[PDB]
């Protein structure tokens, strides 16, 4: 029976858990649309996190910094999904957000000309306006783990193997058939990633170990 209370003092009182997404959906449509994630008690969370107890709730939606940031995670998530389809040999390693973009780093035994990276964008675009629900599911170590395992993505099982406490409960993000891990928030759905474009590629030794294989950084920019 949380009470939840917003920026502007309302207050509503709830006598079951729930999520900055219900919130924004007992206040209006238009926000309920608008929202990305949510701050609850200073912490980001995805707009589908439970809030069990009493909290202090804001709706982060584009206009936010941490929007921005969010939409820019989520399109290195839409390159991973994209790239899976067009070689599904592929492995992912870490895909951050940098200042004013993302990139990812992945594995595959094709050197990417230019005219790979325009097919790998297009493909992008293409996932992107089927304006799909990204789902989440907050999982154990273990399952993270057998997740990935089963995918073949052996880069992921590394971070869970020397980069993830066994008690950490990682989060997975499911678009359609691909899967990525972390801590997010990321968007609700894809509707809110269709303004983007790839750039360049790079190489980068996973782990910045010259004894591991060099990987291709593939960069790329989001917006609102
Ligand atoms: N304790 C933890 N729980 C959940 N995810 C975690 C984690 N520690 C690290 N990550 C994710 O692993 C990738 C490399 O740091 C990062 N994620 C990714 O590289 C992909 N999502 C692409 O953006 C990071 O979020």
């Amino acid at each position: 029976m949380p009470v939840i209370t917003l920026p502007d003092g309302s207050q509503r009182h709830y006598d079951h858990a729930v999520s900055p997404m219900d919130v924004a959906l007992d206040i209006g449509p238009g926000l309920a649309k608008a929202c990305i994630a949510g701050r609850v008690n200073g912490e980001l969370v995805d707009a589908c996190d439970l809030i069990e107890n009493d909290a202090q709730l804001s709706i982060i939606t584009a206009k936010d910094e941490e929007g921005l940031e969010i939409i820019r995670h989520s399109c290195a998530h839409l390159l991973g999904h994209a790239i899976k389809q067009l070689w599904p040999h592929t492995k992912m390693a870490i895909g951050p957000v940098i200042d004013n973009g993302f990139y990812y780093d992945v594995d595959l035994d094709r050197t990417l000309t230019q005219e790979d990276v325009e097919a790998l964008e297009k493909r992008m675009h293409e996932l992107a306006e089927k304006n799909y629900d990204v789902i989440k599911k907050k999982v154990s170590w273990h399952e993270a783990r057998e997740t990935f395992a089963n995918r073949g993505e052996s880069y992921k099982v590394s971070i869970l193997d020397e980069n993830i406490a066994h008690d950490d409960k990682p989060g997975l993000y499911f678009h359609e058939e691909y899967v990525d891990m972390c801590r997010g928030p990321h968007v609700p759905n894809m509707r809110f990633c269709h303004h983007f474009k790839l750039m360049k590629t790079a190489g980068a030794y996973w782990r910045g170990d010259s004894n591991n294989k060099m990987l291709q950084r593939i960069y790329g920019t989001a917006w609102a």
